[PDB]
């Protein structure tokens, strides 16, 4: 009946899923206590009924991308360029909109390696590799501007359409996947944030969809953990199915036999918990996927993984 459209998950195996916090495929499922850290990502956030939260948007190639025009080079460091940002879909950025930053803006501290490209009205073009430092005092996307750094010191034009394509980490300096940038810079609080998430029942931990992103030099697992894959967010946005309780019970199922491997709790706020203790990667059957079973409550006791 009206108000009771059945909730569903898309039929997608792990090799058919994308990270919602960096534009790469999912590599594995992962669980960890993250004891003492506040888990509050702003990309990859949606309710189960299809309301996108934080800085989350639908287009996979706009995750961690920037668009705008360069108004000036920094006089005393010609490696630095001031980018006046627009939205990644091309529309002007309205700082009065009730979001933390332009949709798709990176949600973690890092030196992000990527490429800055331009095309002029006469179709002359240029591109140069470089670094987006999301920890810099000049990373102020909510105010409309960020700094780009490049090895190139001359061949970028002012007042021409510009895009930043992210590739990975440049190095590990300042890298912390759970530390949010200060979107308006020094001494100013972030606004309109999606809330932090945590397990709320003893014996449970968050379950993440993990990718190991590229690193240009150094030592790191490159781990970026998202709460929901991008395809699930895209599915819920189209379906708009109401949530009648706080938690959907989901089961990882092999479709050819019906055998169920393990179960988990999918919370209406858009994250997963499992009964497990300790940090561990999981291996799933390549042909399996999560399926909706029933609606339960916050206090339902799961079978341990
Ligand atoms: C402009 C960026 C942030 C600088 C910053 O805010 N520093 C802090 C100033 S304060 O002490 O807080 O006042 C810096 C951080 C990393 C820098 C880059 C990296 O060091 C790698 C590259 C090094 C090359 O010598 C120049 C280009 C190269 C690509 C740099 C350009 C400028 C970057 C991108």
């Amino acid at each position: 009946g009206p108000g009771s459209k059945p909730f569903t998950l898309p039929i997608l195996t792990i090799g058919e899923l994308s990270n919602s916090r960096f534009p790469v495929p999912i590599d594995e499922l992962y669980t960890s206590p993250n004891e003492g850290v506040i888990v509050q990502p702003q990309n990859g956030r949606s309710t189960l009924d299809g309301e996108l939260l934080g800085t989350t948007q639908l287009v996979p190639s706009n995750i961690c991308a920037l668009r705008g025009r360069i108004n000036a080079q920094v006089p005393d460091d010609h490696h630095q360029w001031n980018l006046q940002v627009t939205n990644t879909n091309g529309t002007p950025f309205d700082p009065t909109e009730d979001v933390p930053a332009p949709l798709g803006t990176p949600d973690f501290l890092a030196n992000i390696y990527g490429v800055t490209s331009q095309r002029n009205p006469n179709n002359t073009c240029r591109a140069h590799d470089g670094v987006l430092a999301t920890w810099s005092p000049k990373f102020t996307p909510k105010l409309g501007s960020v700094i780009l750094g490049t090895w190139e010191e001359s061949d970028l034009d002012l007042n021409q359409p510009t895009r930043f394509t992210p590739v990975g980490l440049f190095n590990t300096d300042h890298f912390d996947q759970w530390a949010l940038p200060s979107y308006s810079g020094r001494l100013t609080l972030n606004m309109n944030l999606a809330p932090s998430v945590s397990p709320l029942f003893p014996g449970e931990q968050l379950l993440f969809f993990r990718s190991h992103i590229p690193l240009k030099g150094g030592t790191s697992d490159g781990a970026i953990d998202c709460l929901l894959p991008q395809e699930w967010i895209q599915h819920f946005y189209q379906e708009s199915a109401p949530s009648p309780t706080d938690v959907a019970l989901i089961r990882y199922t092999n479709p050819d036999t019906g055998r169920v491997l393990f179960e988990a709790k999918l919370h209406r706020q858009g994250f997963i918990t499992v009964a497990n203790s300790g940090s561990r990667p999981i291996v799933v059957p390549p042909n399996g996927y999560f399926r909706f079973d029933s609606w339960v409550n916050q206090f339902y006791s799961l079978a341990p993984m």
